[PDB]
């Protein structure tokens, strides 16, 4: 059987199972989305498509645009190096030092931080979701400033390009695939240039990109990776029709991912290498961006704690008017598959 697929720059068992041969052994092959069919990463408009990535796009698709296209198979938390970075030689060493300083943020984050979404509800799926992705910077800045007893009104917001948030349709369509290596090349080099421009004092970085940025000689004012309130819930989705029409196939898919997750615990280097190649980053940056022993936490989850994390992100979207009505997570989830896999 052949399924189309994609994954965000996050640790996940779908990519692991595919590159390690577990899917092949299960008689399943995956074809990554080309740049020309890349919008599916945000719309889920395909009959046999599966994605393991950030939760914002699927929450918007299910809760705002097209209820019913997907089912949730599992969750894998994400937490690692994260925060507003400054150059090592910067006199800024504490959160309080950000008072009155120039914070570089995406146009999307600026809409959210100002509480002025503009034409948000009238935008097409791709551009609309990109506005919501400004949430990462927005929440991170609020939490960072809290440490210095400051608020957003205490700093200067300056527009800059942020990876994953600023992705023009032309850029997407020109990319060979939606793999991080093709869509997000040399991110840290670009962020280091922004910090060297003389027009900004700090900017948001995370994922392996933050690891490479740190290597250029930069540091986070506050490492948000040290506090769980900055974690996100990566989600694994699949076309709803496959769940209803081909449960046997979905079960084989989930079994393979679970086996790959167990296997990963004893093959840390191989797992680090395959994620690094998929995203186009150094192997050392993977560990910094996802956490030292992320390979021990790759078996997908649907327990109460994992669902609460996903709900937390959803609430940030609702509070900030990026969603009007919430997605019923218990209905969206199809726990039977993961439950059967873990009972083997
Ligand atoms: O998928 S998102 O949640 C996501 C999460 C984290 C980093 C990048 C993206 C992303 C943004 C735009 C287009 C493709 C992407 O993978």
């Amino acid at each position: 059987d052949t399924l189309t697929y994609s994954n965000s720059p996050v640790p996940n068992a779908l990519l692991t199972a595919s590159e390690s041969g577990f899917l092949d052994a299960a008689g399943i092959e995956l074809d990554v989305l080309s740049g020309q069919q890349g919008t599916v990463h945000f719309t889920y408009d395909q009959p046999a498509y599966t994605r393991f990535g950030g939760e914002i796009p699927p929450l918007l698709s299910e809760g705002l645009r097209a209820p019913g296209r997907t089912r949730l198979l599992g969750i894998t938390p994400l937490l690692g190096r994260q925060g507003f970075f400054v150059r090592d030689d910067s006199p800024i060493t504490a959160a309080a030092d950000l008072a009155g300083r120039r914070i570089g943020v995406s146009a999307s984050a600026i809409r959210i931080l100002r509480g002025q979404l503009g034409d948000y509800l009238e935008l097409d799926p791709w551009r609309q979701t990109l506005v919501a992705l400004g949430s990462w910077e927005a929440r991170a800045l609020l939490h960072t400033l809290e440490h210095g007893e400051l608020g957003v009104d205490d700093v200067e917001l300056v527009p800059i390009s942020s990876p994953g948030v600023d992705v023009p349709a032309e850029q997407l369509e020109e990319s060979a695939t939606v793999k991080g290596a093709d869509l997000f090349p040399d991110v840290a080099r670009g962020q280091a240039a922004v910090l060297a421009s003389g027009d900004v004092d700090a900017l948001y970085s995370w994922l392996p990109w933050a690891g490479e940025l740190q290597a250029t000689g930069a540091r986070p004012v506050v490492d948000l990776g040290l506090d769980e309130r900055n974690a996100y819930a990566s989600v694994w989705t699949v076309s709803s029709g496959l769940v209803r029409q081909r449960p046997g196939l979905v079960q084989r898919l989930v079994d393979a991912a679970v086996d790959a997750g167990l296997w990963a615990r004893d093959h840390s280097d191989a797992v680090t290498s395959l994620h690094a190649a998929n995203l186009g980053v150094s192997t050392g940056a993977v560990g910094q961006g996802f956490g030292a022993d992320f390979q021990q936490r790759l078996v997908p989850r649907l327990d109460h704690d994992a669902l609460a994390l996903l709900e937390r992100t959803q609430q940030f979207l609702l509070t900030n008017n990026l969603l009007q009505e919430p997605v019923a997570l218990d209905q969206w989830a199809a726990p039977e598959f993961l439950n059967n896999s873990l009972n083997r």
